[PDB]
């Protein structure tokens, strides 16, 4: 069996019997992150070893544990304890969510808070935010949980419509206690609700919408095998699920005529954070580490055939752990189908009397993830002519506040005294490259233009130029759209038939970066999020652009710290990391359910194939 | 009834029959343009009052016309000589390609560089090409077309892959003369034949390939009524179509509970330059203006069903003008269809307990034309959402050169011996705005950012600003993607519920722009090219951003000289003119026939809509 399948309900319930007798997974014990381990760098790695990281939270508050198990050998391998107050908090667990309103419920200031509004406490939702650190020393080495209050007039009802600004609170949820309670005023909670399946909100559906049927009736051109291991339009990957990461694409290679070419080892989101930008102490600390903080795994949606999944569908149904180390299956969490993709080639030609087209097609894998009121779809596409594209579609509801009378700033009005605080969501792609092997370099492209001269008379001529990144301290680059900035990924060592090293080229969409204050928290927290490219030198270890424990971690993990160790990067297994997001300042038409808006890159082949690898394709 | 249909065929021979019967289509008389007119502005105006605008050129060397008729009344409106040493040469007729070659095979000196090339003259295909305007004196006041020789080895060869360099030659194809021949030396002719449907270079066809069917049983959403009056989706459209720009949107509006309002009023792409950036002499002239010089139009393919248009196709056959004014259909040359696109919007609430997804779809209009090696898609979206988008597809096979024996900075390899010169495909797409209404204004958005202090005292706030643009010759507007720059039109004088003047989102692309330098020829004749956005104040005669006479015409004319008036634009009927374009370098994978590349730009609804406008969207 491959060592890359995906992690299944007995390895999971035999990680937890090794827990159990190793002594270290009482009943104060819970699972706050559970995965399987990559295998270590061996193009001759025999044996089966399938081992897995546990992170171990403590809810009587002895410290946490990392450990690793190997399930193959059913022993555990190491066990660490954690000093989070030095290396940061772990992953926020499912169960804390609910402590966080229950506290408040009971909490004499909170009850006043909402008394002095006329607000039923019963009726109070608190969203439980993730903490960061700013400037409350005894927060240091305890999990905190912020909140934030809206109201829900009825069970069904939006509770986003009706944010109660004024009022956040701060709560220690292994000891239980409220440590702060601020009250900076009174706002009016908006009153319009945004019940989107009301039909006095709607109106009547419309009638118009003709049927369309996509159908495959020979079945998909993709095989699967061993659960996870795709083959489709001369491409091969294997297809990984982690509960931190979701969906990881292993193994990405083409089959170009005998021989199977390896382009990348490991594709992943490996972070995603979510800052805002409204300078009110209600939500200046207000920063989602989606990824790091909460687990975009765990909280990934069965898709419905049909309806989020249209066509002839293959689904995964990934394994993951509950906090007790039982096994739960995301039923149908992954979609796998292709597509077409309208015209891949085409040419008329007057002198041969050739008419030509062809069509194209891209083989799609995506799963979709619900963290409190958005809602992020992480789509993958593979085409027929060697491109590779991520793409995030961004939908949900947008996060609200109070709109100040007399306006803001910071803050978008959707509704009759309803705001939506600006904000950014800014991802992290981790491409562990292996372009023909694990030989790479990295070139940066800029266009070059030419001054009108001697060799250039008329003017018209242009240029490039490539500049090859050799250190890691030199390889923390910004995007010039101006410029047509791009970066190439070469093998030096693998040369196509004119001779030049073959290569992949990144094409980013050049959106602005982190836009915060560099000498803020969230700078040196999200540090990944200030550049567009960093390139580091492989190690198995370094896994995340932001650090192991994200979690009210003080700054500077991550990749910061990785480019400081300066490694030779000139045709060396390297690792590059995408920063790429949307800055949204959220329109009238955002509310009360927003329509998608998309981010994404691609890679396409640069004389990595000695023609166009798509001739062929049949007539169809 | 319309009187935005399509011209009919019976209204193109009545204006050949006006034209005769008036004395100005003679024997030696030639239609190198004809379209009908848009309504002068006026919403009622004259009842119905067909227009036709003709060039009339003149095989004979007498001056050109320019004429104006009025279908519906069997009249000449206005008939003017042009001199166009001053005001520009009409477009290249389609008779005048063909001339090139046939007068070069019996000219001695093209015939001596062919003898001392050991090349058969029957084989020498001669690519027929736009002269520009240069060094050359007796140029001035006459028609040249410049010839690149290839050779086809036999008749089904590509041509294109055995490019003869180091000669070129002038040609008059009035007077018929070959007014120079350049021969700056011996080049090798690639000897490799690119042929992609020969099986020894394709290989065996794939078998892997299994079917994708996309039917609509019950038919389409979308109905045609008038011939090309489109309603869909709340949109309603007609579908224009002119021998020069091609598939043109009018009366672009979106139905809003019981009120049609407009949005944009035209929309087509009014000039697109393809400049070469090889200072070989043999090349450094190369500039197509393939709108404005060649009438992309007059090129539309015929679109064959389920190969160029998979689906439920519902297909226009416009009418065009041959040099007589004899009517020529274009069978198939317009495919519409709406197609899935995926998730509009979803969320599962946690406090509710409600689960909601949507799809979203969207209505493709199309069409391809082929100029000589390229062939460009030209689409436009509309989505549910109220997004509109535009998006060209280039493909075909890419221009070639020898390649150098000691390399070039200025051509890409593509075979042993045969090169592809850098080159940039830039368009100018123009939109006569309507935003709910002719009053309508420019701001430019730029991300704000702010630094830690008081009032922000967590260095996190971030915000924008909006520069109105209140006359011309402040409108002329550079993208800055660093910024996050976008451009909203918007009516100052129609407020949605929040009292906020409705508008829409013009977001670019941020591809960089015309790289030539700024004293050439080509930076004179295409100035729209060097700046991403330029906003002008409507008038009737101002059509194109390069003038009407584009061929041989030196700068002058064009967005320039429009912008010089400088007008008032701060509510007012106004115009937006839209730079963007692909800077293509070509890659190994472009040969022997080149995969799809795409650019366009979207316009987003920005307060346009009280809420979502789709929020009456069923399930299914
Ligand atoms: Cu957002
Ligand atoms: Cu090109
Ligand atoms: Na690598
Ligand atoms: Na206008």
């Amino acid at each position: 069996a491959s060592p890359f399948r995906l992690a299944s309900a007995g390895e999971i319930s035999e990680v937890q019997g090794i827990l159990r007798t190793a002594g270290l997974l009482g009943p104060e014990k819970r699972i706050a992150y559970l995965g399987v381990l990559d295998p270590a760098r061996g193009a001759g790695s025999e044996a089966e070893d399938r081992r897995f990281r546990v992170f171990i939270h403590d809810v009587s508050g002895a410290r946490p544990q990392e450990v690793t198990v190997s399930v193959t050998n059913g022993t555990v391998i190491s066990a660490v304890e954690l000093d989070t107050a030095a290396t940061g908090e772990l992953p926020v667990l499912e169960e804390e969510f609910e402590v966080v309103e229950q506290l408040l419920a009971t909490d004499e200031r909170w009850l006043k808070a909402l008394a002095a509004r006329n607000l039923d406490v019963s009726k109070v939702r608190v969203a439980p935010l993730s903490a960061g650190v700013f400037e409350y020393a005894e927060e240091r080495g305890r999990r905190i949980l912020r909140g934030l209050a809206f109201v829900q007039d009825f069970p069904e009802d939006s509770a986003w419509a009706h944010p109660v600004d004024g009022l956040v609170a701060y709560v220690d949820v292994v000891s239980k206690e409220v440590t702060r309670v601020i009250d900076t005023g009174v706002f009016p909670v908006p009153a319009e609700h945004g019940n989107y399946t009301d039909p006095e909100l709607t109106g009547p559906l419309r009638t118009t919408q003709k049927p369309i049927s996509i159908t495959q009736p020979e079945g998909p051109s993709f095989t699967v095998t061993g659960g996870n291991h795709i083959e489709w339009e001369k491409w091969s990957l294997d297809v990984g699920f982690d509960v931190r990461e979701g969906v990881v694409l292993h193994n990405i290679a083409f089959r170009d005529g005998d021989r199977l070419r390896p382009i990348i080892n490991r594709a992943s989101i490996a972070e995603m954070v979510v800052p805002y930008g409204d300078p009110s102490p209600i939500r200046s600390w207000q920063n989602y580490f989606d990824t790091g903080e909460y687990l975009v795994g765990q909280y990934a949606n069965s898709l419905e055939l049909g309806c989020d999944c249209l066509g002839d569908i293959t689904y995964l149904s990934p394994v993951i752990s509950d906090a007790f180390g039982n096994p739960r299956e995301i039923r149908n969490g992954i979609c796998m189908h292709e597509e077409d993709w309208g015209i891949l080639a085409k040419h008329s030609d007057l002198w041969s009397g050739i008419n030509y087209t062809r069509r194209n097609r891209r083989m799609v894998i995506s799963f979709f993830t619900t963290i409190g009121n958005y809602d992020y779809g992480f789509y993958w596409y593979l085409y027929l002519d060697g491109t590779i594209e991520f793409e995030a579609k961004a939908t949900g509801v947008v996060f609200t506040s109070a709109f100040p009378e007399g306006g803001s700033d910071n803050i978008s009005q959707l509704a009759p005294g309803l705001g939506a605080p600006f904000h950014q969501h800014i991802f992290s792609a981790r491409l562990d490259m292996a372009i023909d092997g694990f030989t790479n370099r990295v070139e940066e492209e800029d266009v070059v233009r030419q001054t009108m001269g001697p060799g250039n008379e008329r003017g018209n001529a242009f240029s490039r130029k490539r500049t090859v990144l050799t250190r890691e301290s030199e390889a923390v680059r910004e995007a010039d759209a101006r410029t047509g900035r791009t970066w190439i990924i070469s093998n030096p060592e693998s040369k196509n038939r004119l001779n030049e090293p073959v290569g992949y080229k990144l094409h980013a969409h050049n959106q602005p970066t982190l836009l915060a204050d560099p000498g803020s928290s969230i700078a040196r927290r999200a540090a990944f999020a200030t550049k567009d490219l960093w390139v580091t030198r492989y190690a198995d270890d370094e896994r995340y652009p932001t650090g192991d424990f994200v979690n009210q971690h003080s700054g500077g993990a991550g990749l910061p710290s990785y480019i400081a160790q300066d490694r030779d990067i000139d045709g060396q297994d390297i690792v590059v990391w995408h920063t790429f997001g949307l800055t949204h300042f959220p329109r009238v038409e955002d509310w009360p359910i927003m329509p998608v808006d998309t981010v994404g890159f691609k890679l396409r082949p640069e004389g990595f194939f000695d023609r166009s690898p798509v001739l062929d394709v049949p007539a169809n």
